[PDB]
């Protein structure tokens, strides 16, 4: 009775004895082989048993009776299935592959085998026919999770893949179907964060992010990236929370380091600063930028030999390092004096380079008319509160625009009333402002150009946010150099420089790729500022003692400078020094500062270290702290020392071989105090000794200071601006020949 | 010298030997109060608290009277928490000296602490006062302003309070709570574009400040509503989009996105923001419902109702979700479940109209035809211009109704009024008015597929000659299967033109059927579901005909002609109706057999002993007043088995409601076998194996059920009506050669029903040769039929062009 053997294994099957079960199942097929429900039954138990093999540890026995099986009934959908996972165990891709699409075309409702085969060729690489094999699972269930979530893995894979093949926008498609099947998938938000980060959105690119970093609390380069976007918001504190919980997370994400060394540097605090960035190049020895913030935060601390090193290192991982290249430049210009043609050589070779990847033009639509009106471009960074703005304001204010059209191009990358206030001088005597703050080099070559100007005047050199890269297109017919650098820029690019008898002698020794343009008078044109208050008595009346002071960065106070401050301070019996700069907020540099000092056998008792108090009617008062101020070297200062002359602190400065040491000399002498300008050490401590000397004539000094100065012609604001335009109209005469 | 050099040294920071100095000063100096001063305030600078106040206690006792050692007094009394004490000091110095500045600015600062002290005690005009005091001392005192914004704020004196937030801000322009509180205040009068400008300026002054940001957040959701609302979706996007910037986690702009991209048909999208906004605030039940709309709209039934669940678990009342799950269990067939859902949803909302359309369908689906139509009456009593429930209206009347008086026909006649004064026509066409040249004859339906029309639709389909009646297919078939896409293949191998039209509109498909020059439209449709009677409306053809769409007049003045025959219409026959009627020779319908129908076999009464009734029609035909007649039948005739198949019956609900009713009408349920609808279309045709003779329905005779039963050799009693429903079935079995069996009445259908019951063996043998007679008549003779049909449309065309 095939029924009867039929429903005994069935009930056998149900009791889960499986082999009896395939026992009854055979003798029913003895009996009759036609009996299709026996052969199933059978078919159904040696799945059964190859199953429990398999899971038992049987893998062989668990194939040989899928191989019956499947021998017994073709059709058994199951069994293939099973077959393919062992051959998969097996590690026979190519086998289970065929067993799950010989199962697909027996079972049309076999998903899991459209998702096993997906995933299997998706280890392998070929994603577009495994994503198509899940279209085709969630075709036939479109509610089986599993499949949903290896569909949002593939299409998060091939929207990476594509976008960096530079298709992004068919990556970010990707990625939003990704987030159609698994809306919590934090790789997906992450890719779509910087996906949009890189095409400017920032917006969603913070939201994305966010969401990303809620979803897994575990992706650091979320907020990581979230703090940069935050930090070029200017949200600094914001930035810092960012990076710290992205530190809390991984201590060790380089990125991270370097970017938190930054914003440190940023706020100023410089000890903590260095030990970050010191930890970024413990993590990561190629990553350049640590080194060139670690150069920068050197420089400003004044270590800068260690300063020049590090950006060495740097140049060393990437040659081509603009950052890295122009800081060591100008950290060598504190402290290489005139002696040797390093500083020189090093600056035709960086400028030659430069050229090299930098393409200029060749030709220009100005008429060669040296008599028809001229057009002047005034290129600066620093049209903000800094020192080069109270220079370049005289200019801007004794200019004739009849014939001179002033443009300036300011990229202050935060305005202010000063700002304001220059933009409306300029434009009330016909100038055109434009703001160029972010704009690409090669950009602004090109509306330099279609503006047709004819004078293009660089005004900061090799300081932060130059802009020597459009200077090095030639996008005018001339182009000149006067007060962002005291140096040579090193293109030969520049046409000529502007500069002074007294600052550059005819005799001067520094070579300079740039030819010297020497105007007749002085090259600095110091415009007071209003907010200077009165000239406050000497302090030797009230105190009883001379205070010499110093307010320069750290970076010009070279040893050098030190060894002469003590000496001084030891030779003058009762006397203070009172230097006061920014880093000074840190007390670590006070300490090492005044250890520094100790050595050299200076009681620290009388120096008087200061912050940089941000209070400009504060900081023009505080020359009513000192007595005398002394120049350092080999970097003279230039706002400083006009400062110090315009609140009746006499300055005292040191000649030397170069352009950026005979600056003060020029000063000096040019506002009629040459007698107070040291030719060398010797004569330096004798000038300030004799000076400390007699408290009478440094009062009658400082009361006459402010007005000798205002009948000066360094405030001349006419006479300068006729010589400045007769040596405009000379070197465009010359051109013109 | 002395006093100079102290202060000097004690202004260089050098509190250490400032002290010492003051100490050995007032040593030396016993009663030098300046140096007590000194010594008080380089010690109080030196956290020396209890020295301070000895030193400050000193001076005072050498002098009550300067200003600068009362100050010192005051300001360590606040510093100690004499608020009090430190006042008294305070106005004592400002007696000794009104010109001093330090002492101006710290009384301010120490009386509007003590006005914000009586303020909290609800001293409110004291604090008031006290704070215009502190105000005349000092005007410049933002704080001062700002408490005062503050109380007239809660005072409900908004006015008042933009007034101090104003001049405090002017005193202190960095002031970002005035700010914020301001904006606040914009927000609450409704202005909210000024409100925005106020807290982008807090944020502009500290950007941390977490409370202007989700305020912010808030009013450019606000805002973006608003845009939205005026038309403009991507500006609403856009103020969404940076709301989401300020709170990544307000669940409110993610929901309104959702929206907002729904609306543009950005599918994936939607769904990604209204599952986020569910995740940020489980309470928005909103996003529930409008996700599960779209995952239902992806034929995603499952989640659809997951998502309805939820919708329901939040808010058990919403009466959206109510009616949107009940649609879902309608087209699962849960129909018991779908009716409660539907009910429910009309408890909590009596307008929602929609639900009384989808409440009279299940009803009709369920058989209570009278219930259906009383819930179709109440959703055009609230509201008029429902298309679909005008629809679903007369499809249900046409159960029910009785040829007994005028009323129908006023009703379409009405109803295609409507419509053609709710639609626009043409008045002339460029069609040559020729009777020789071949025309263009379009039908056009959505039912193409596995239904009755097609069972009738596809003879003429076989047989028509192409060479002169062009054929268009205008196909509004929305799922297709193996039956419609072979259909596409016979119609694209004879060289016909096929048109699908799902899915788009139906002025734009009518301008596409003008277009095509198509001679005589033809609807196969009616008042069923997805008709396309609105591009009829439009009058696109010339000649327009209704074959079998429709058993009852459409109404519509637009249609020229219906097609019929003169048995299922007499010539005689007293229903008006505004289409010209037709009759065709033979029967005005051609059964095309399925060939799957298989062969036949020996008739189970036979083998069983006892006759076995049967009725295949769906349950909406079985009107309660047929269950009487068959009632009588089944008890009138011993030993007689009936079987009833019909869709609704798979929900036990109606099957008991069924049983009940036959069992009080006199009939023990045991000779009652109910079946559901069966699975696929072989098992359904082998069912006929179950039943021995077909019982006719009326007022609504069967149609396909009728011309299966003859096919496979079932014999179907009918009778005739004063209907052309009721009637349909007297022309098919007279037209196939069996006029005896067709009744006129109640008593001669017993009688007749009877009669076959009483013969098994002749039942048997005419069962037996019934395919062959019917293949050999009229309603399986395809040649005559076409020709017929060929000579019908020749006539009306003649016709026309005259």
């Amino acid at each position: 009775n095939a029924c009867a053997l039929t429903h005994c294994g069935i009930l056998h099957k149900e009791e889960g004895r499986l082999v009896e079960a395939a026992e009854s199942y055979q003798k029913a097929l003895m009996a009759d082989a036609s009996y299709k429900p026996a052969a199933e039954c059978l078919a159904i138990v040696l799945t059964d048993l190859g199953t429990s093999l398999k899971l038992a540890g049987n893998t062989q026995e668990g194939i040989q009776k899928y191989y019956e099986a499947l021998k017994i009934d073709p059709h058994y959908a199951p069994a293939y299935y099973n077959l393919g996972v062992v051959y998969s165990e097996m590690m026979q891709y190519d086998n289970a592959l065929s067993c799950y699409e010989k199962a697909a075309l027996e079972r049309p409702m076999y998903a899991e085998a459209y998702c096993n085969m997906g995933v299997i060729y998706k280890n392998r690489g070929d994603l577009e026919m495994a994503i198509t094999c899940y279209e085709r699972c969630l075709a036939v269930s479109p509610n089986f999770e599993i499949a949903k979530n290896n569909m949002a893995i593939a299409l998060t894979d091939l929207g990476t893949k594509v976008k960096l093949e530079g298709d992004v926008t068919q990556g970010v498609a990707y990625y939003k179907k990704a987030l159609y099947y698994n809306w919590h998938y934090a790789d997906a938000m992450y890719n779509l964060g910087v996906a949009y980060g890189e095409m400017l959105k920032f917006d969603m690119a913070i939201v994305f992010y966010e969401l990303a970093f809620h979803f897994n609390p575990h992706c650091a380069e979320a907020c990581n990236n979230l703090g940069v976007l935050y930090k070029d918001r200017d949200n600094l504190d914001k930035a810092v929370e960012c990076y710290q919980m992205a530190l809390s997370i991984k201590p060790n994400f380089a990125q991270s380091l370097n970017n938190l060394g930054v914003v440190y540097t940023v706020q100023g605090k410089m000890d903590a600063a260095a030990s970050m960035i010191e930890k970024a190049i413990l993590a990561n020895p190629t990553y350049a930028e640590a080194f060139n913030n670690l150069g920068v935060l050197y420089r400003d601390a004044g270590n800068i030999t260690m300063a020049i090193d590090a950006y060495e290192e740097c140049l060393k991982i990437d040659p081509d390092s603009r950052n890295a290249g122009q800081n060591r430049l100008l950290a060598m210009n504190y402290i290489n004096e005139g002696l040797d043609d390093k500083l020189f050589e090093a600056h035709r070779d960086w400028g030659w380079r430069f050229t090299r990847l930098h393409p200029q033009y060749t030709s220009w639509d100005n008429l060669k008319d040296p008599e028809r009106p001229i057009t002047i471009g005034y290129i600066s960074p620093d049209f903000f509160t800094h020192s080069v703005s109270y220079f370049i304001e005289a200019p801007l204010t004794h200019h004739d625009y009849t014939k001179y059209k002033v443009v300036v191009y300011s990229a202050v990358v935060k305005a202010d009333a000063k700002t304001y206030r220059f933009r409306d001088k300029v434009l009330k005597k016909g100038g055109v402002w434009k703001d160029i703050y972010g704009i690409d080099e090669k950009k602004i070559a090109s509306m330099v150009r279609e503006d047709k100007i004819d004078i293009l005047v660089e005004l900061t050199g090799h300081t932060a946010n130059n802009k020597l890269g459009t200077m090095a297109c030639r996008p005018a017919p001339v182009q000149v150099t006067w007060i962002g650098y005291p140096n040579t820029t090193g293109l030969p690019t520049v046409d000529y420089r502007i500069t002074d008898s007294l600052a550059d002698p005819p005799d001067t020794k520094q070579k300079q790729v740039e030819e010297l343009v020497r105007l007749p008078d002085c090259f600095l044109c110091y415009t007071p500022s209003p907010e200077a208050g009165p000239v406050c008595p000497t302090p030797a009346l009230s105190n009883g003692f001379v205070t010499f002071g110093s307010f320069n960065n750290l970076a010009k106070i070279t040893p050098k400078v030190l060894q002469v401050w003590a000496r001084i301070l030891c030779a003058v019996p009762n006397s203070r020094l009172v230097v006061k700069c920014k880093p000074f907020c840190c007390d670590s540099i006070r300490q090492r500062f005044l250890t520094t000092l100790e050595q050299l056998g200076l009681e620290s008792k009388r120096v008087d270290l200061l912050p940089l108090i941000l209070f400009n009617h504060d900081h023009m008062q505080a020359y009513s702290l000192m007595d005398i101020s002394l120049d350092t070297f080999p970097y003279a200062g230039t706002t400083t020392t006009c400062e110090s002359l315009y609140m009746g602190v006499p300055c005292v400065t040191m000649a030397g071989s170069v352009h950026a040491h005979n600056v003060g000399v020029s000063l000096l002498t040019k506002v009629g105090l040459g007698h107070l300008v040291a030719k060398n050490e010797d004569e330096y401590v004798q000038l300030s000794v004799d000076l400390a000397s007699d408290v009478t004539a440094l009062s009658k000094l400082r009361m006459s200071l402010r007005d000798l100065m205002a009948g000066s012609p360094v405030c001349n604001g006419p006479s300068f601006a006729v010589g400045l335009e007769s040596a405009y109209r000379n070197m465009w005469k010359k051109y013109c020949k």
